[PDB]
């Protein structure tokens, strides 16, 4: 599924990401936009044997199990295929764990490079929330 910006914002709000650990909802929408272009089926297969999965491009070395990645930790305790669903619940739950595991949003390279320091409220401007 490819989400709309406002539709994703509302979905993420319903799942409790607005101001989760001090990060406003627009940070999360911005991250998704630049990680996956709002596509729940996005996959990026890396040369280090890991794969990045779904709307937030969560990596199979530390966070989910795809059975093919060396040094797998599976800290979200989920199969990576759960991150490819049209329902974003698994991806949000795992994103919450990534921040809970001592990382801020700098765990997402697209957030660090394309959202940090910008006017992230623009990502939810005009949306019904």
């Amino acid at each position: 599924k490819v989400f709309g910006r406002c539709e994703l914002a509302a979905a993420m709000k319903r799942h409790g990401l607005d101001n989760y650990r001090g990060y406003s909802l627009g940070n999360w929408v911005c991250a998704a936009k630049f990680e996956s272009n709002f596509n729940t089926q996005a996959t990026n297969r890396n040369t280090d044997g890991s794969t990045d999965y779904g709307i937030l491009q969560i990596n199979s070395r530390w966070w989910c199990n795809d059975g093919r990645t060396p040094g797998s930790r599976n800290l979200c305790n989920i199969p990576c295929s759960a991150l490819l669903s049209s329902d974003i619940t698994a991806s949000v739950n795992c994103a919450k764990k990534i921040v809970s595991d001592g990382n801020g949003m700098n765990a997402w390279v697209a957030w660090r490079n394309r959202c940090k320091g910008t006017d992230v409220q623009a990502w939810i401007r005009g949306c019904r929330l």
